[PDB]
């Protein structure tokens, strides 16, 4: 995850932003300078381009059965090829079978749900103490023309301002827990080791073991039942503050949730003690992938925002506190990527939020990129693009990321886990958008409802600028030249679709709107980005007519008559970012703090694609899932 | 003096401004263009920077005893090494001793006070006929915050609008004068030869022989008693118009002071006839050095303006009209610098005023430069800077000029004459400034009084731009580059003090104010120059923190986030002057008119440092008084 953010070490550094949001949303400002080079002299415009992101979401959770993983177990009981040694654990058990039949049969170690719960609680408490925790509210689209407003399940103003405990006292049951220090396990039941945790951190862990009530519209407050019906924890001291709060003995005031630092320390201690590096890596990946979506500045863009995601979080199971000697020894085949990403998150916890911000934009753009690159602008005859990585729900987000940006998207590192949108597997997926009553201008409104085909572009690429989405030079590349039209006639300046869009974008930045035929280039002011129109994607057309290029009221850098001969000059456009700052209502990272803990940790760089330890690579032939090498 | 103004012949030319001032002060406008070169393309801002100068002053005069000089005497009675030949004058006297005992013993030729009186009267009459002669008035400092207002000894509005005679009729006595044409002197008393002067010019000379009453706050209207108690002038015609005005015979209307042209012609005739080139050169130097001070645009800057100067003008004595044959023959060892500067002033009389304007700025800046260069920003361990030229009061102004600007400051050319500030010999000199009652912002106000240490910078260098005050590139140099910070941390962008000031100045010009720690950069609008803050001078600090660089209301050329990595670009700044004009309420000079009169004038380029015929040179080791070579 860290390498993806740093673009494989851009000058061995990158930048991060902490989580901040008001009313469930936050703007993401930018400052850029766009050049215009014609007549061998340079003009420029410095403009502020913003981008709205929202934390509001309602994903569908699926706490179904999942496989077991024993990576953070001592090297002498695990093995790369020999796997789990049941003979060694029976010998060291201290007949054998008499313990086998009791509990030694399950072997269902998996804490992904617990780690995800602790992470989302940390994020929610961060928002709480920043004075910004509240019920979500999706923004409205006021543009004089057709207006969009969406509902929320919980009202913002009545919504809670404080992150209380997820579960509600005196309404639902809790898992039955009791401290357990016996060497010999007695009941087949998850045993989780929390020995080195303080009273408050172990209290927080076992309280988050309970079930989760949703009290807000945010995407990370999803519903979650109790991870285990019964369980026991390996701790020297018997903790019952949570138990006292379960009954009326402890009041709400005296059992307030801890501060963000305490939850972060609890998570660090838990993962370090149980050697849960890969499991936490998967948990962070999933939480970031479900974190948020970008608020569109166009009308048809909200169709992407209407969709809800489906997540496969595995059912919880912990065999690490059953036997004290499991963790005695260096951990077995811990992935190097997991170690470095874990060190990066623990050093800077905002890395997960920044990666979520990058991944939302990359995925939303890459879905459009794949719906276009399948047909290749309609000059691909067969189906030899091999976009099949989009099919299996696990490599959905990874394939979208790889298609949008050339970088290797990081696989989830875990089997039967994914974040997927089932209804958007196919690119000819129609969506309906509830729409208020205002006269139209060619937004193909049907029965007072925007009909949207496929998935729309809903964000500017200004947080991943070198995206290289297209092969040719374009605004996504950043620097491009504007060439003369293919041939000039009465209708005017036959232009190829992609080059026509490039010209339209450059003129819209420069202050001239353009008129097309087979009518203008509806864009956004705040975000002077002009999203690619449907004439590029439809593939029925290959040349387009630009009739007239007019002057907007907000004039800017002056250009000649581009759409006519003897007056056109081959201007070229280059933009650079001056200042970016995610405000609402930064922290530099370099590869100096990446150095992971290698003391008593066996590290394998190689991975097997069966467990999804790899990275999907986009090539010209198409996407492709590649191992970690 | 001329070479100092022309910077040793800048393209063999320079520029001058005539004296002009309203209410005792005059602005000094400028127009400059500041560049900003980053991303291989150039931005610029063209802004008007002004500077206020005031003629108001109250120097302390000291008409004490001084040495005698016989330079403009015939070559056969003076000698470079043999000196005054008393045998030759006794032979040519036409016993000898019988004339010795009478008058031939004194030999006290010195007219410096008379020449200075005629020059200041010329300047005052110029101001009078320009409709700008009035009582002085020091400007007030209105800035919303703490405000400064200073008093004046004579009220402006009640102050006279016309330059009347210095002395007051029917209040004080006058020197007793009578025409004298005898070959044989009778009484030991100064005898000054005014033979070729007209009636009005000789009248003006002998009237200025009287004592001077101050009727204005200007610095050149200083008090002066009558130069000689008794004297007689060598003139063919007995002039008594001044005598008639002494009594009631002549009214005020009929004895108005002459026009500026008449006084200038009188001075030219007097100095040419008596061969007073060196004496006039010293008089012009002194008058220019006391002319004026720059009005600061900062608060603590007025402390320099509060100070008063101490001047050593020698007591008058003239042995040149005693014997008609003294001036018969070519003059003896006249300095070449004196001749060329005399020719330049007579051709253009505004050279003295322009040199005064240059010298005020150079001296005020160089005092700060020496108070800093002694410690070398606090990385000099010993006292091996050899600033001892500042100690003796005679080479005070010269040392300040040499320290500010690399050019050789011209020595006074005369012994026991100086313009000096006794209390500012030491750089740890505290001064108090009367201050009006307004809430503070960190101007260390004590008991409603600005406490100021040392001497503050009170002027912009825009009239001497290539100043080269500092060794490194800086705004004083004009062109400099802005480098990356030494190292970046949470507080932000460790910067060396000098480079931090360079960055602050460049940003303040560009429209961004900057915040420092160990708080901003208080500067002036009208004069966008930002004076060097105390963190540069204190020498306790060597690195400074720049926290944030904000955008002012009056935005200008846009720059990226300079104080952060991945966003900083090494901008470079260069400024050039577009138009300068000294307005209130120019005259080009080239080295074509410099050609001095060499007919019957013996000229020596070499000089002896005993009589202060040299030029103090600043080197890296320190200052140093160097002869004329």
């Amino acid at each position: 995850m860290l390498r993806f953010v740093t673009k494989n070490s851009q000058d061995k550094s990158s930048d991060l932003f902490s989580i901040c949001s008001d009313r469930g949303t936050f703007v993401a400002h930018n400052r850029v300078r766009t050049d215009f080079k014609f007549d061998n002299l340079v003009f420029n415009r410095v403009y502020g381009v913003s981008q709205k992101f929202t934390l509001v979401g309602n994903p569908t959770v699926c706490f179904n059965e999942g496989s077991s993983y024993l990576e953070g177990i001592a090297k002498k009981y695990l093995t790369l090829d020999g796997g789990l040694a049941i003979d060694n654990v029976l010998n060291e058990l201290r007949v054998a079978s008499h313990a086998y039949n009791i509990t030694s049969w399950r072997w269902y170690d998996n804490h992904v749900a617990l780690l995800m719960n602790m992470l989302r609680a940390y994020h929610l408490q961060v928002l709480t103490e920043q004075g910004q925790y509240s019920a979500g509210d999706i923004p409205m689209y006021h543009d004089g023309h057709v207006k969009i407003k969406l509902p929320v399940t919980i009202d913002d103003t009545a919504g809670p301002t404080q992150f209380a405990w997820p579960s509600d006292r005196s309404t639902d049951s809790y898992p039955d827990w009791a401290q357990f220090s016996e060497s010999f396990p007695s009941i087949d039941v998850p045993y989780l080791d929390v020995r080195p945790l303080t009273v408050t951190e172990v209290n927080f862990v076992l309280m988050m073991m309970s079930k989760w009530h949703r009290r807000t519209n945010l995407a990370i407050d999803y519903e979650a039942p109790q991870l285990a019906d019964k369980f026991a924890y390996r701790h020297a001291l018997t903790v019952q503050d949570a138990d006292e709060w379960i009954e009326g003995d402890r009041t709400d005031d005296q059992f307030r949730p801890p501060s963000s630092k305490v939850m972060l320390s609890a998570l660090r201690k838990y993962v370090n003690h149980n050697r849960l590096y890969n499991q936490f890596y998967t948990a962070a990946q999933l939480l970031a992938q479900i974190m948020m979506k970008p608020v569109p500045n166009c009308a048809e863009g909200y169709a992407w925002l209407m969709h809800d995601a489906l997540v496969n979080i595995p059912k919880f199971g912990s065999i690490r506190g059953r036997y004290p000697f499991l963790l005695s020894g260096d951990a077995a085949l811990i992935q190097a990527t997991a170690l470095e990403d874990w060190s990066a998150i623990m050093a800077k916890p905002e890395l997960v939020f920044t990666y979520a911000m990058q991944v939302s934009v990359a995925l939303n753009t890459g879905l459009y990129l794949r719906r276009v690159k399948k047909t290749g602008f309609g000059t691909t005859i067969d189906d030899s693009y091999e976009d099949g990585a989009f099919l299996q729900p696990e490599t959905f987000v990874q394939a979208a990321l790889a298609c949008c940006t050339g970088q290797d998207a990081p696989l989830n590192g875990m089997s039967d886990v994914y974040v997927t949108y089932p209804d958007l597997l196919e690119f000819d997926a129609v969506t309906q958008v509830p729409i208020t009553v205002i006269e139209p201008a060619g937004y193909n409104i049907v029965d007072d409802h925007l009909v949207v085909v496929g998935v729309p572009v809903a964000c500017s690429p200004y947080m991943i600028f070198p995206v290289a989405a297209f092969d040719t030079a374009n605004p996504y590349c950043g620097n491009f030249v504007i060439k003369a039209a293919n041939k000039y006639l009465r209708k005017g300046a036959v232009y190829d679709k992609l080059e026509a869009w490039k010209l339209a974008w450059a003129l819209r930045v420069a202050g001239y709107d353009t008129h097309f035929k087979v009518t203008k280039f509806y864009a956004d002011n705040g975000d002077t980005w002009t999203h690619i129109p449907e004439f590029v994607t439809d593939g029925d057309v290959m040349e387009v007519f630009v009739t007239a290029i007019e002057r907007r009221a907000r004039h800017f850098v002056e250009l000649p008559r581009l759409n006519s001969p003897a007056f056109f000059r081959s201007v070229e456009v280059s933009t650079t970012i001056y200042d970016t700052h995610v405000q609402a209502g930064a922290s530099r990272i370099n590869l100096d703090y990446v150095k992971p803990v290698s003391t008593g940790i066996q590290v394998i760089n190689a991975g097997e694609l069966k467990n999804y330890w790899g990275s999907v690579r986009r090539t010209q032939q198409g996407l492709g899932v590649v191992g970690l090498t």
